[PDB]
């Protein structure tokens, strides 16, 4: 299970980020979605869907992914 605040690596390409949203979003496709804020500007979006905000996020840092694309783990930003 995926919770808001979780750290993650996301497909494709092991994109590092934080889970900002988990839930259904009708204006996308049916089923559950995970809103991710990436550390780097590798997101397809900015946390909105056709303009409507779902989670706070800046342009190029936001993605909505299916849960199968999200690996929750201990992935803190590298600092040392």
């Amino acid at each position: 299970t995926i919770h808001v605040g979780d750290r993650c690596l996301c497909r494709p390409g092991d994109r590092l980020g934080s889970v900002r949203f988990v839930g259904r979003v009708a204006s996308l496709k049916p089923g559950y979605w995970v809103g991710v804020e990436f550390d780097e500007p590798v997101g397809k979006g900015d946390g909105t869907v056709k303009g409507t905000r779902v989670f706070q996020c800046q342009p190029n840092y936001g993605g909505f992914l299916r849960p199968d694309q999200v690996e929750v783990g201990d992935f803190p930003p590298e600092v040392f």
